[PDB]
């Protein structure tokens, strides 16, 4: 932890100009769900009934905004899948939030696998239990609205992509870049936001085409592209809270780098994913004759996508991670690691 003050002191008050990160994913629009405006009125009168601090409540819907980011997740979908979606959102950043106390972290992910299970196994309850947290209690409406409008096969795969993020939370209580980098995969909430592409474009992808190995490889590159391209967009937020877990900060660590070339080592890292996700939808087992069947592997590798490009644009249009004055006319963002 000598170990932490030398990151602190080589980076303090640095400020450093990051390129539009949406320009590195080129051929992946960013769009916006046409109803926003109208979800958020709703999200807004279903916040009211959400039993969390409502100075909590409003700084996540203020700076936040995830009904934005539910909109460029899935511009396409119809507004009345918008509300779950969005509702799913407060609900991840909210329980995030809560954590961010070993035995109340432990006891607070038995009672959400515990949700999770209610709502998604195959002896559905949907009833909180009494007592519950409201970040526990909140999420049982919101997963059975989920579950209404998916298959049970994508049903089985939110079930487990919640778990594995509830217990990768669980178990993050300076480690080496590539260990953080990698299990971050095996954490962020991405995933989940991928499977909700079914439930937002009301489809279902076949289980045989989500284990082919470039399908598996897409949501791989692509989760890791939304990771990466978070590494440089939070590294404000949370170098001046002294989160140095960050991979750039780690780089800057193991590697004695400077953070102009860690961030720069990131971006590349950003570049070599993006293309071998492009790559990878070559080999996918297009059809030659099912429309139904490529117009599924179309919607699902679009959801992929979109989380990677989604996160960046919601990022570049909310206050989450640095206030919007810091961009400039290219949408070019200056860093400022003061404190
Ligand atoms: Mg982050």
């Amino acid at each position: 932890s000598g170990e932490r003050r030398e990151i602190i002191r080589r980076a303090l008050n640095k400020k450093i100009l990051v390129p539009n990160i949406l320009e590195l994913m080129p051929a992946w629009p960013s769009e916006f769900q046409p109803n926003i405006d109208e979800v958020n009125v709703e999200i807004d009168e279903w916040l009211k009934t959400v039993n969390v601090a409502k100075e909590k409540k409003l700084k996540h819907r203020a700076r936040g905004n995830y009904t934005l980011l539910a909109g460029i997740y899935y511009p396409h979908c119809r507004k009345e899948k918008m509300l779950a979606l969005s509702q799913f959102l407060y609900w991840i950043f909210f329980w995030d939030d809560e954590i961010d106390d070993r035995e109340g972290t432990i006891l607070c992910c038995a009672e959400t696998n515990k949700c999770i299970n209610d709502c998604l196994g195959p002896e559905p309850n949907y009833t909180p239990p009494p007592g519950s947290r409201g970040t526990v209690e909140m999420l049982y409406p919101i997963l059975r609205d989920l579950r209404a409008g998916l298959s049970p096969v994508s049903t089985m795969r939110l079930k487990q992509e919640l778990h594995d993020y509830v217990n990768g939370v669980k178990n993050q209580q300076l480690p080496n870049p590539w260990d953080h980098f990698q299990m971050r995969v095996d954490d962020v909430g991405v995933i989940p936001s991928i499977t909700q592409n079914e439930y937002a474009m009301d489809f279902t992808l076949p289980d045989w085409i989500r284990r082919h190995e470039a399908m598996e490889e897409i949501v791989l590159q692509c989760t890791k592209l939304t990771i990466l391209l978070n590494e440089i967009l939070s590294l404000q937020k949370e170098f001046r809270v002294s989160q140095l877990e960050n991979l750039c900060l780690l780089f800057m660590n193991t590697y004695d780098m400077s953070i102009e070339q860690s961030i720069h080592k990131v971006l590349g890292l950003l570049k070599d994913h993006y293309k071998i996700c492009i790559e990878a939808e070559a080999r996918l087992p297009w059809s030659t004759t099912d429309e139904k069947l490529n117009n599924n592997i179309r919607e699902y590798i679009r959801g992929c996508q979109r989380l990677a490009t989604g996160t960046a644009c919601w990022s570049y249009n909310c206050e989450r991670y640095f206030k919007l004055s810091q961009l400039n006319d290219q949408q070019e963002l200056l860093l400022d690691l003061s404190r």
